[PDB]
């Protein structure tokens, strides 16, 4: 009786235990979602952390630099949930900007390698996993991936805030192809989560609600409703889990 | 079910086509126990009502009637027994005379009868109604883009445009309550409301289809429903004062 | 001069801190000729560089609508157009912008604010664009309403409307090649209200010239005066239904 | 003249249907005094720019090129004179391969040729406001050009995406800008018939794209004219927006404030 019940899922971005993908993961689970989990680089620490899962669920390589890795993704994917079965679900977060693009390091003395890495793997890999992955999702099926407000400019978050604006608009244009499948392409913008103290701060003044950086459980909650049946008009748009701070002025 | 066991008070139906209506079906068909309200045609409202899977008492409501938005809470507890609150709240109201839907020759006597019942109504419906409502409570409105203008829709615009407002400003009130306030964005539905505006409108209806990546089938209410109540229920925590788009995803496509 | 040989119509004229005033004396020291509209004033009009008729314009008088372009007519001369409109009218009683609660305001009073607030651009674009030329600019003041905010309240609210009502107004005003666009200024200086919603505003104001990457300058309303009558002038001839925001680049900036 | 003894910096030209070419050819009109930037064919441009009513310095500029960028603010200091800074800079620089912009499907695109374009049409901004800052007057301004990138749309794909890296770019560029009393700001124009050949079905799409902008426009829409918008251009290059940084103002006939 969970929200996700039979569905086949795919979640990308697990680092560690605080990752907002993990806490996705578990809610997904806890909600009777069949996983298949995607880890970058230092797999084997990564399978020690969906160990901490309450469900067994099969790890696969994705380096969305690696082409070889891109084009070898769906094969992978229908070993891990059997031939003639497809996904209903895809989970991007996954994001990266190198220290001299975020932080605080002046916004001009990012090098475009530094920035073109980052957009790479922040933006135009939301395009390369739609790619690789719609061929094998049903209809009805959703892909959401995670953003940050960046309508705004903000301290610190740079170059990261610019690979945020082109995130939303590839996600616009992976709303268009989705379609063509049944399937539908959002972002969840989260308020901030501890995985800078002053503008994280505002966040809890200016929500409504209040925002609790500690607790990811509500944007993984957010994220779920978009993987369900239940928000089945909504594309190539943006739902905020941020506890309405960005409604607010003050 | 998605709603199992919420108590949730849902206003504006008036035909088995009005989006409370479909709102109504899906809430009864995921569990929710539900109380109505209908303006003026209470007797024509119960016979829709019969129509629905479960029972659920049917109670007045004009927005514009001071006194019955004074007795609002007392008659809900009336009907959902002592003791208990509501865990959702559903807005599903819109007015506008003729007059406001030329754009210049609408006198503001309609305009400001418009604006009271399409947004105003949605801040007297809140105070009316947080003093009664669960912390984890949600409270949702019907509304149509407005952003941009458009043909026909005219006064009808800018009362949405000050519903989106309103709402913003309802989610301070309700956070003191632990209770979240979001409105529902839906691409266009046929319910029951010249040549000019009839083609207008024809064309607007044909481009929301085409540009919507998912497509949009203007006949069907229930994806807009299932939207209200992903809203109304624990799935949404973290969203307040804010708007969900359910049209297909044609607001995010120019062609 | 920016505005040498134009003929422009100015409301909202009720002090010298008006920022009407600083608009029409920024437009007549770019050669602009005056009509003014009020609603005690002629002694405040005087203090201007030039002499402009005053006639008199309550929005909420349909009669004074009815017939202020044939006394703009006799002001300016028979065969002679209008080239600039500026709304600069704004109106909400205390019980809707201020300390009191945003659920406590009688719709009585919002509904005043409304009418005076957005409803009467498109009152004065209805009465005016029969005598304006085309290439023409029609110009009212906002206050970003996007988010909710302390004590703006209602008023957010009635902004909002005005916004919507604005790219109505530019389809209107299209037909005789007439361009309808607002200035959305930072806030101006045009413990009253208490302790605690002084320091509330108090914040609202210091957090506008932190965020502003160019500063702002509550004491200032010639960065305004300036933006409106660059509208108003040749050098934006393809914006319409549109907001330009002077407010020091702050609504762009987090924080 | 509204930019009367103004030094200005105009990137940009190519051909004299080139946006660009007509913002300096506006700007000269109004009194300034122009510094002309341009990429690999230098001959060819100064044929173009002989074409404007004023003689003006040309500078090789590509964006791309670390060490162009290094001397560009020495070269402009020699063209405008030593003790003289720039009130104005204007950047009207676009580039996507085709991999990128027009029939090729959206997942087809390699990354070196979207890295390229968002290098040339997005941080190229930041690049050019880093390098001309600290040779501005108080009181100058930074002006970029965009096309609307907030809504999805047929063919024009990453460089959509592009566009929408430019406006957030532009809002950091003014946080910088406004240490040196410098506002920066981007003028998102309607389609411009700058420079059959895509095929039927791309060809009738695109046309519809068009068409529908002079619909939507209130004041209507002149696809073959640049003028408004290099008018649009030089009132932020004037003393007259001097409050406006960080933002985007729309030259496109009002057609992004109507939905039909
Ligand atoms: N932390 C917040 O405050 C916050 C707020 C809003 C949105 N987000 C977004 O949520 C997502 C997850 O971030 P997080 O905070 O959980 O941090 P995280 O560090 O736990 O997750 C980022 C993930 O990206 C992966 N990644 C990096 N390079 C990769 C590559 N080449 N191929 C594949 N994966 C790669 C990392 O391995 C990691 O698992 C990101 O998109 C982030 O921008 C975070
Ligand atoms: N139909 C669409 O295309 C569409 C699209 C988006 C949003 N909406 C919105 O959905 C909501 C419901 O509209 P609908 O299309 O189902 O039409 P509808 O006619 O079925 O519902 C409108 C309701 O408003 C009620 N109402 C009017 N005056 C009232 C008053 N004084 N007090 C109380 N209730 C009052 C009517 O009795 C009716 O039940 C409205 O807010 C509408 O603007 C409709
Ligand atoms: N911080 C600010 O002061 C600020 C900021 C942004 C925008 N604005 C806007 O600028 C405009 C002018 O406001 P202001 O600050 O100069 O204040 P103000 O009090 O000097 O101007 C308001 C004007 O509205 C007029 N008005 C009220 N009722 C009227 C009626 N029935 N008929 C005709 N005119 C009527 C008043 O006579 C007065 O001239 C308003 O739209 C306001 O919302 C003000
Ligand atoms: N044409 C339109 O419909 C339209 C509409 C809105 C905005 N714009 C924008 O206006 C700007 C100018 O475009 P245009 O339409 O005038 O086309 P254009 O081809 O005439 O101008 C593009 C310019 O970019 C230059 N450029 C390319 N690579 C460069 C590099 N490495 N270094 C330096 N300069 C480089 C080219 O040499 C050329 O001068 C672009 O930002 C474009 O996106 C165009
Ligand atoms: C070897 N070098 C790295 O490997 C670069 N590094 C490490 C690192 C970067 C910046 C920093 F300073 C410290 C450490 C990364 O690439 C980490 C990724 C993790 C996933 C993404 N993370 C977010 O998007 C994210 N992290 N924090 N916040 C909150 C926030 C809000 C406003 C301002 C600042 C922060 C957000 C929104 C993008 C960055
Ligand atoms: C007697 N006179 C009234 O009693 C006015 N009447 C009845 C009526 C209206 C129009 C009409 F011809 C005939 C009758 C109303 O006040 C009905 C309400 C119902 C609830 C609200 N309904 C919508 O908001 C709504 N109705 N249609 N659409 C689609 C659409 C989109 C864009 C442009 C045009 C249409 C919308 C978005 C607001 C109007
Ligand atoms: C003659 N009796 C009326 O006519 C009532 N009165 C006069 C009055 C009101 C309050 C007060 F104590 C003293 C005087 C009005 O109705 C004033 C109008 C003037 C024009 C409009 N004014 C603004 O829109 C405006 N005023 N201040 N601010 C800054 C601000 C920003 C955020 C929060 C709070 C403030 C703004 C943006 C709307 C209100
Ligand atoms: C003649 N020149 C270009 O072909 C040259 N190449 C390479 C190329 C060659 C052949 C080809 F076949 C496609 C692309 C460019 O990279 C030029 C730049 C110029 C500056 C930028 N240009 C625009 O931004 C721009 N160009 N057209 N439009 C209107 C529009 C709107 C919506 C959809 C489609 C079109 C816009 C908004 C980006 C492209």
């Amino acid at each position: 009786t969970g929200l996700l019940d039979g569905k086949r899922i795919l979640v990308s971005g697990i680092i560690t235990d605080s990752s907002i993908a993990f806490h996705i993961a578990r809610v997904a689970q806890e909600q009777g979602a069949q996983l298949v989990l995607t880890g970058f680089d230092r797999l084997r620490l990564i399978q020690r952390i969906t160990d901490r899962l309450p469900a067994k669920a099969p790890l696969l390589e994705l380096d969305v630099q690696n082409e070889e890795h891109l084009a070898s993704l769906a094969g992978r994917v229908t070993e891990a949930i059997g031939a003639g079965n497809k996904l209903d679900g895809v989970v991007h977060s996954i994001g990266f900007m190198p220290q001299t693009g975020m932080g605080i390091n002046p916004f001009f003395d990012a090098p475009y390698a530094d920035v073109s890495k980052g957009i790479h793997i922040s933006a135009y890999s939301y395009a390369s996993m739609a790619k690789a992955l719609l061929p094998i999702m049903n209809p009805g099926g959703s892909i959401v991936g995670m953003d940050f407000d960046p309508s705004r400019a903000m301290p610190a978050y740079n170059w990261m805030t610019v690979a945020k604006s082109a995130l939303e608009s590839v996600n616009r244009f992976v709303a268009r192809e989705a379609g063509k499948y049944g399937v539908r392409s959002n972002l969840v913008a989260a308020g901030p989560i501890r995985t800078i103290q002053l503008l994280e701060e505002g966040w809890d003044q200016r929500a409504p609600i209040g925002w609790n950086m500690k607790d990811a459980t509500p944007v993984a909650k957010t994220v779920c409703a978009l993987l369900s049946d239940w928000l089945p008009a909504t594309t190539g748009d943006i739902i905020y889990a941020d506890g309405g701070a960005h409604t607010q002025l003050l």
